[PDB]
């Protein structure tokens, strides 16, 4: 999302304050505040994030980059940019944490596809 009536019901990753890292999304308020607490690691609240922002099926047939042996779409770049800066916000990640994240998110969408098989 780049604006608030994409979803109104939902909140900003990142922060809200700042135009240029903050990303809408259909997350509620209450949830975002469930996930802010209960997610203790960097990597285990992007996982969390990309539960609640793409379904199964899309992770299934997805990946970061779009690629796979018959084809994968991209996961939504500025919802994956979103992520990053609700990361950078809660937990400080570096570029070294990012790409590692990423990988964790990749891996996470390769299980999704296996478990369907
Ligand atoms: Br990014
Ligand atoms: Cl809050
Ligand atoms: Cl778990």
């Amino acid at each position: 999302g780049n604006s608030e009536e994409d979803y109104p019901n939902g909140t900003w990753l990142g922060d809200e304050n700042n135009p240029e890292m903050r990303v809408r999304c259909a997350i509620i308020p209450s949830d975002m505040l469930h996930i802010s607490t209960n997610c203790r690691t960097a990597e285990k609240m992007a996982l969390t994030l990309l539960d609640y922002l793409f379904h199964r099926e899309v992770q299934a047939v997805s990946n970061l980059s779009g690629q796979g042996k018959h084809g994968k779409k991209q996961l939504d770049p500025l919802t994956i940019y979103g992520i990053r800066c609700h990361l950078f916000y809660k937990f400080g990640i570096t570029e070294s944490d990012w790409y590692r994240i990423k990988q964790s998110i990749d891996s996470k969408c390769r299980t999704a596809w296996r478990r369907k098989q």
